[PDB]
């Protein structure tokens, strides 16, 4: 469909290179453009980003630190993302740009308000998400799709790197996986399918949030989405489709 | 002297290589080593942090972030490692580590509070302030310095990397530099020396702080400071030395 | 098994008759005697309560009441739910009881802090939890895991009122329903089984957090559970049973 | 006088029947459409609700609650009360609806701030205060008269129910107990009459606010002493009358 | 009688000589001493104090500042005064002095709690109260006595400068006016006695608080009342006496 | 030169008198006009007040108060200021002026925050800011060059009662000392003259803020500066001059 107000989310990873890691400009130039293309076109966009490029569970695990400690560290990694990306934002744009947090920090950004949010997103300003739930043992996809249904988002793009949609099984590997063109919820839950939290997909199936799988790193492609072409993976409650 | 009370003052540029970025179980086993090392003498510890490992100004020059803006995400960081740091040394001590946050994040970090940060270390805990002072164009050092004082410290040491004191001239080139044993306030800024900022030097000096630049790198040297061994360089108000 | 740290899960509903509404000094007192039962056997307890009693959908939906508004004032009811049991639970022992909150009112309860939460459960204090886990569209069922998961608890017990386990199909209705002696967490989704919350269910089941639904009507039973005896249903990753 | 500003004071008994208790549909369309009437007019309207409907004393005294504690119970139950109600008037008007808390809840209702509660007035907002005055061993009464003077308004218009205004003795019994048509404040000390709170009555003469006890239960009452009909009991400092 | 527990209310005018203003350390020394002077009979003391000495309304008045506004600067007094009063306390006494604040400014004082303040009191400290109720319209007579209440005090002491008590008619004028040995609630508001505040004095008499009128500016007097002796005036429910 | 934004640095000894203390009328209106003289001309203001009228370190050391308990103290002094003062420009003005404060008050003044005071300032309100910094160990100088910086002003003019400028050694004793018409940075901090904080001075220095230092108690001078003229002392990076 055309959509009119979007929630992007975005993991930690794709603002770096992998090398590395942190920030790479050339990969926050290149996220700041394909948002810049959506609101382009007067789409409401709210952006939620992860932690991944600065904080990763495998150095929890080295020191044995509590999940719920972890999960508070990688937090403080969104919002340090979150501002980041509206500094490259704001260079590139006269929009206006809020970054608003479930941890208020206050004079660093926004407590988050979700009516304040649904008011900013009516004004046509760019608002990003920080600190994501500020709940534990949940992953970037939870809080994103709570957020998208909580702001009247008509769709969730779930922007991936190099993965141009979902599969029947990882091709990295199977000579023939085959992509899907439309996934169903329960069908992604029964096949038991391994590309969002089971918990995101049940909210997202239980309010009608339709979600994209893309490719983030291909040029164009949030825009063709939004512009109603069929690239990509849709999740649905229609019925199980695929590429051919 | 022998020390009763410290404040360690550590740049978050030790708590990483400097290959790719972030953490490095290596360097935050060197680190814990080092702390735990001081309090198994009995002596009361503070920890401040930077957050060079994670976020650079060299960033924000890049997409004309607002200064303001900048020291803001870079003082995340220091939250960040604060409570990485906190991770690694409750994994290795029995003794209770406290995070305190000068821009109270709660259930992640406690607000920080003076008296009760006093109190703690009154009461054998290991503290570890993050967010450095909340203020902005300024570095770790003067916060590291106002925190120490407040904290009632008998001491400041400044942990170094490779450099193993204060020199007459920057052993970069001048070959012939030498080290002070002692290196005197008013000195230090008259020959407008950098090792540590104006506004950190100036204030130690005006609450009688004394101050200790040493190699953080290499083992044992932080003890043999407490101890009361004369290695690296003290920053006093007595009257400049120099190695022989 | 013989659990030492517990989470208890009680419906607003179970406060009140149904008749009028709100509380009911005899089902009040039926509670208190019930939770006080496990604590006199040395087990640590946490509580969270339902607002059922105070606020209904049913309100909403007739006046329109946005689906996040509505969620707001049926949380401030666990809370009202929280204070008045702690209420009635301090004139019975003369154990601690703490009432917590997920959105800081202070001077009314103390605002959450998970390792305070966990540090009260050690010394032995009742804690009670009101406003769930602050956020939208979710049931008691999810926050009330998640404190579980967070407490370390060792099970949750989800108290009923007239229904003593989880049946094939609602027996209620159909001559031949049989209840679960054991449940598999995997075949409660698949069979699609209406008892707790899926996210709830899936969280349990990630985090091997057991689950017992049980009459809490009737006196002893959750005694029962606790010494180790085989009443009502166990939700466990063990394999489907069924009583005989 | 046809008033400007008005702070009209809501009792939640008014929210429910009497029968079993909470919200009544029917009652709160009334409580809305009376409002409306007035607002209508282009009056500035604040709102100040009591939790009754919800927590009573009458329990806090049979499980011996402290009193302080009893009403921070009852306090929450007027923010339930102003969530709602500013629910079902937002389903009915255009105007702007905001409910202010003297408990920051946040992303729950907005914290109270004086100058901005006056400025949404101005603005043409309907305001709602709840959680009263956040102070104990105060009724409704009192900080329904401190916001209304807080607010610069030209009356406060106490609705009761099914009591016309104020009489001589309570025709609960005295047969010929007779309405004053106007009520002087001292003289209401005087003849110990009890209205409302003393201390409420005090501030309101003192601060030289007027109120106006009626029968809020008969639909156009509340309009028709905006409009300057003289229905109901005026308290003033003008001099005692007598209905004829 | 002999209280255990006991607030004391101090004006600010107190702190201060008349001459110049602020605070006069000779003084603060006088009211130091027969605070501890209480204390040392093991009395639990609360400290209400005015912010008089640094701001009064002949001011707000001048330059027409909102009375609401006026307050809130006249609040920040009390704060001021208490944070001295305790440095001076401290000085003297080995006994813990704890400042809570009625708006929470951390770092600063603790914010105000009543339970702690309960707790505090039993475990001996000193208590000072500033911010008063953080209500307006008020003077510190209705906090003071608020507070009492609250903290489950056994008397209110009123100190005053230069009267000894409550007189029929004050003494400048009428010569021959009395002092009451004892006083009735009812009656003092009856006589329309100006001794303290209406509210204060009803709330006071609505919950029982005796109160104590009299002179602090005498050596020994508020230890002579604590120990039983009859000096100064009693409000009580008793029955009017007269000095003779 | 002509500046369009600027920052006032008064001392809180301006807004009295010095025999007995506090406020002075005369002073404030004087304060006042001034103030409103440059605004006026539609330059940009903001104010830094320090707390001296009220408090001074001379009590603290007589009672032993900690340093950093004294500056708590003194800053909350200057919040009382910056709202007196506010009530004083109000009742001469009809532009909007704002009290933003380093400790959030609330319902007091709003929370300090960058972007909003840069905002209210580039909206053409005047701005005071209280509580300095929210630091110890620093003086009033400190934070208003600190702000001046943050709010992009493009002078700071610290206004001082008696001497006209910066002398070469104080002219009470030095008789034929001299007045600098322009002062270098690092030639203040050379020859060591005491004016405002080494620490205040680098940052400005360091950040290009140049100041202003004048006689504020002559009626025109921060005008005359506004406006291009060369009275008082200029604190730059030009070359050192002197009055002849
Ligand atoms: N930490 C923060 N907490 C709260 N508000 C913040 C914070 N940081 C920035 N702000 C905001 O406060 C400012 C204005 O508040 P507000 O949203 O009412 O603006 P507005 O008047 O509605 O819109 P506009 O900017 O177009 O004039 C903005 O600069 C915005 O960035
Ligand atoms: N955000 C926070 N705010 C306040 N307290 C916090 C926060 N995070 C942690 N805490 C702390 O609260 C708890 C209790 O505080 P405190 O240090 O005074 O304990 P205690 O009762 O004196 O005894 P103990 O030394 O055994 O902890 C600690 O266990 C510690 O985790
Ligand atoms: N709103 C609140 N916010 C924070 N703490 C609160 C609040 N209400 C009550 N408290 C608590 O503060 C008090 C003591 O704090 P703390 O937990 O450090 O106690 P403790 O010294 O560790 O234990 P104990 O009560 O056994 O002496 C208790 O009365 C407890 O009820
Ligand atoms: N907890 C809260 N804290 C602060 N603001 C809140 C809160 N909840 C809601 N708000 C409000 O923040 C928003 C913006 O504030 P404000 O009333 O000043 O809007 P505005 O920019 O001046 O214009 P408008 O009248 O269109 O809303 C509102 O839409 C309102 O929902
Ligand atoms: N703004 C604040 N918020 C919370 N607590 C505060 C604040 N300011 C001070 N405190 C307090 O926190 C500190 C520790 O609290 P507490 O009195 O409960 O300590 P304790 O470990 O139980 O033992 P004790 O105080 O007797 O030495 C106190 O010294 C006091 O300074
Ligand atoms: N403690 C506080 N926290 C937040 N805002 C506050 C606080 N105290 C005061 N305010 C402010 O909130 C009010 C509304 O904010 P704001 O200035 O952005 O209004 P506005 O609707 O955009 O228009 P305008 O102020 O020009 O009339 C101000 O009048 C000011 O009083």
């Amino acid at each position: 469909r055309p959509y009119k107000r979007v929630l992007i989310k975005l993991s930690g990873g794709a603002l770096a290179d992998q090398t590395g890691n942190s920030f790479n400009s050339k990969r926050l130039e290149h996220i700041a453009n394909e948002i810049l293309s959506i609101v382009d076109l007067g789409i409401e966009v709210s952006i939620v980003i992860g932690g991944g490029n600065i904080f990763r569970g495998h150095l929890a695990e080295e020191w044995g630190i509590d999940r719920v400690e972890a999960d508070n560290i990688g937090t403080l990694g969104t919002i340090i993302n979150s501002l980041m990306l509206r500094g490259v934002l704001t260079s590139k744009t006269n929009k206006e740009v809020r970054v608003m947090t479930s941890i208020p920090f206050n004079a660093v950004a926004e407590p988050y308000i979700r009516l304040r949010a649904v008011h900013h997103l009516d004004n046509g300003y760019i608002v990003i998400f920080g600190g994501g739930n500020g709940q534990p043992f949940v992953t970037t996809d939870y809080p994103s799709v709570q957020r998208a249904i909580e702001m009247n988002s008509d769709a969730i793009l779930v922007a991936k790197q190099g993965v141009d949609g979902v599969f029947t099984s990882d091709p990295k590997h199977n000579k023939s996986a085959k992509m899907y063109r439309k996934l169903n919820y329960n069908d992604v839950v029964r096949q038991n399918i391994q590309v969002m939290d089971q918990a995101a997909l049940l909210l997202a199936r239980d309010y009608n949030l339709p979600a994209h799988v893309f490719n983030f790193d291909e040029p164009g492609v949030m825009r063709r989405i939004c512009l109603g072409e069929h690239v990509g993976t849709l999740i649905n409650d229609d019925a199980s489709l695929l590429v051919h």
